């Protein structure tokens, strides 16, 4: 009955709300400072947030105007630092706040990433999560020396075998009690309980065994946000937490059901999948305070930056179009106009007092059947601080948000005590013994 809330973030300057880095009270320019992050982790934990969701990109937005220039100038997801290098510091400073890091399966070998996750799972004591992602942005492909550029769908097929290898390493390589630290018999790890995974598929050939011993959750909690068809089929198959697109009951209600319907094919229990909706929040003690903030953000909302973001993301260079042209089925003019408005993103934008904001969140949850939200920033630490100071109490007063953390690993906090490792009905489990 409690709502899950993830704080959306990225190790760069311009994430979503482009142009806002100029806002006098913003701090995107501190992404290079370590203290910035630990403070954020600290603030988020104080606010009882389930976890810090870190997005990422290894490509550059060079679609709009046929150049990366706009992105660079506007700082649209460039520069970008590695998100995993942030986890330990943040983890050290917190006890419950979990960390979900975005990592593409398209470029870097799994064996290498398999160890990183295990290490983080170990160091964070089971508070690690991975937002599996296949990338698009072209620069990435060319920079990692990819010979054969794979197609959208074929990328998800590579992803499948990628998670497969990982599963095998995380779930099967080392038996539950391989490490025994038997001083009496000089046996640190029972060598009879460490095995090669002997994976051999279309994309990977991995002997194993894993270089790490069994960790708290073994397999990180699996995040998925791909909203394409293939993307949703991937979600239905692997994800424990799926981040849905949409800002209205109907839309969200559609995906939730679609992902559930798709999961039946894999004998997965729909209950073992948490649905999340995106949401940006501008609150105030009274309506005008909120408005004064939305007005203050509007002043810096850069259309040129969003144009660039849209370019890299859809593949459409709007400048090569005329306002009278038609892309989806909407005129490039409407597209460009709906892009210059603060509530034109594919996620809800709740503005107002704590009550109103909570009421709308509660409305999506109770009418769309979603399990949680992925809070989106417009200003840092503004929206996170405001939300935590005004909305959270309102949500707690109503028994919609936890008053304090549940003990255990992230998976347990998500699916209950005792459930620290993936359920029998989850694919990964096929590689356990």
């Amino acid at each position: 009955k409690k709502i899950h809330i993830n704080a959306f973030e990225m190790n760069c300057v311009g994430h979503i709300a482009h142009g806002l880095w100029r806002h006098p009270e913003n701090q995107r320019h501190r992404y290079t400072d370590l203290n910035y992050w630990t403070e954020l982790a600290q603030l988020l934990e104080k606010g009882k947030f389930d976890a810090l969701f870190l997005a990422d990109v290894v490509g550059i937005y060079d679609v709009y105007r046929q150049s990366r220039d706009t992105a660079v100038r506007e700082a649209v997801q460039i520069p970008v630092n590695d998100p995993l290098m942030l986890i330990s510091a943040m983890a050290y400073v917190t006890k419950h706040l979990a960390f979900a890091v975005t990592f593409s399966t398209t470029y870097e070998h799994p064996y290498g990433h398999a160890r990183r996750m295990s290490t983080l799972d170990h160091l964070t004591k089971g508070r690690i999560a991975w937002n599996v992602v296949t990338s698009h942005l072209p620069s990435a492909d060319k920079n990692f020396g990819i010979k054969k550029i794979l197609e959208h769908d074929e990328r998800y097929d590579l992803a499948d075998e990628y998670l497969e290898v990982c599963y095998k390493l995380w779930e099967g390589s080392w038996e539950d009690n391989a490490v025994i630290r038997d001083i009496e018999n000089n046996i640190y790890t029972d060598p009879s309980k460490v095995h090669e995974i002997n994976h051999s598929g279309k994309y990977f050939e991995v002997p194993g065994p894993h270089l790490c011993e069994p960790s708290p959750q073994r397999t990180p909690v699996i995040y998925q946000a791909g909203m394409s068809e293939r993307g949703r089929e991937f979600a239905a198959k692997h994800a424990e937490c799926v981040f849905l697109g949409g800002k209205d009951v109907e839309t969200l209600k559609f995906f939730v059901d679609d992902i559930r319907k798709r999961a039946k094919k894999y004998g997965r229990n729909p209950d073992h999948i948490k649905m999340f909706a995106g949401i940006c929040v501008i609150v105030g003690k009274t309506h005008d305070e909120a408005m004064e903030k939305l007005n203050s953000f509007q002043k810096y909302w850069s259309l040129e930056g969003h144009l660039a973001h849209y370019g890299g993301g859809t593949g459409y260079d709007l400048s090569k179009y005329s306002s009278n042209d038609y892309i989806g089925s909407i005129s490039v003019g409407e597209i460009i106009n709906n892009m210059s408005k603060l509530d034109g993103k594919w996620f809800k934008l709740s503005v107002g007092t704590p009550k109103k904001v909570a009421d709308e969140m509660q409305y999506l949850v109770e009418e769309a059947g979603i399990d949680g939200f992925n809070l989106v920033q417009y200003v840092s630490p503004g929206t996170f601080v405001d939300f935590i100071e005004l909305v959270v109490p309102e949500l707690q007063k109503r028994g919609l948000y936890r008053v304090d953390y549940e003990e255990g690993t992230y998976r347990e906090k998500l699916f209950g005590k005792g459930n620290y490792r993936l359920p029998d009905d989850h694919i990964a489990a096929r590689y356990r013994n």
